């Protein structure tokens, strides 16, 4: 279909960056985005993995990752695949840091991909939702700040200031 090609990710089935944008413009229209956050998760050293395990194995890994993200995310929250090695989440949460850590601790858990026990690293950039581009840019910056900090570290931007 032309709609699935325009809004979803082939390999993962998750909605892509275009879908993230529509839903972002929507979310920003409302009254109170009751502490709703945009979160950017990056799978680290995914290239070295394509080299080490081959592309087919790694695409399977990505699927595994997407499902886990989709799982600890929840149904009331949205998960997207916006880059080869990057995912995005829209989530409403009173305590977003713990939400981030809970998920990170779980993402850090091994993946049994076709008998292959695999462990990967991540980084997370998050931003208080409050146009679409500027928010995504803000998340991007947080992700950058997080990687400078090191592997498996996260940064949350609030109206901005480091958190």
């Amino acid at each position: 279909k032309l709609e699935f090609l325009a809004f979803y990710d082939e390999l993962t089935g998750l909605p892509n960056k275009n879908s993230l944008i529509r839903w972002l413009n929507l979310k920003v229209s409302q009254m109170d985005c009751i502490d709703t956050y945009l979160i950017f998760l990056e799978v680290r050293d995914l290239e070295k993995l394509n080299v080490t395990y081959g592309y087919d194995l790694v695409d399977e890994l990505i699927i595994h990752i997407s499902k886990r993200i989709k799982d600890i995310a929840g149904e009331g929250n949205k998960a997207f695949k916006i880059g080869f090695d990057r995912f995005a989440i829209i989530c409403k949460s009173e305590n977003i840091s713990d939400f981030i850590e809970r998920m990170l601790s779980q993402l850090l858990l091994p993946y049994n991909v076709n008998g292959n026990l695999i462990r990967v690293n991540f980084n997370i950039g998050a931003a208080q939702i409050e146009a679409a581009a500027n928010l995504m840019r803000r998340c991007d910056l947080a992700l950058i700040k997080a990687k400078e900090e090191g592997l498996n570290e996260y940064v949350i931007f609030k109206p901005i200031e480091i958190q």
